């Protein structure tokens, strides 16, 4: 290493990685708590693939003026996750995807949950 003592590209893969996403992929939007229930089930991942070590979940909040993301981590214990509203009166998406020990598989359909503000009287 000249002057640069970086890095070094060490083994990589070529194949394999969860090309499928999380079943039963549903999520609830809590008006009473400022948190968001999320609760899917277990790919069909067990074929030479290899196995399930972890997920992966994308919640990102777009508002009016206001664009935020944030990224959640959950590994194979768990089968839950939650999130504290970090934005109100904002659309924001959810995906889970799968995680093994090769890598990241495709994340499930967008969910575009309406985040209600604080509090609104007289709307009907």
């Amino acid at each position: 290493g000249s002057s640069g003592s970086s890095g070094w590209i060490l083994a990589s893969t070529t194949e394999g990685a969860p090309s499928v996403a999380p079943l039963n992929v549903t999520v609830f939007l809590n008006e009473s708590s400022d948190n968001v229930d999320i609760r899917w089930m277990k790919p069909p991942t067990k074929q030479q693939d290899g196995e399930l070590v972890g997920y992966r979940i994308s919640h990102v909040w777009q508002s009016a003026g206001i664009s935020k993301e944030l990224l959640e981590e959950v590994g194979q214990n768990g089968s839950r996750a939650r999130i504290s509203v970090q934005v109100h009166n904002a659309t924001c998406t959810v995906r889970i995807a799968a995680v093994t020990r090769g890598g990241v598989g495709p994340f499930s359909d967008p969910v575009k949950i309406f985040i209600p503000a604080h509090s609104g009287p007289s709307s009907g």
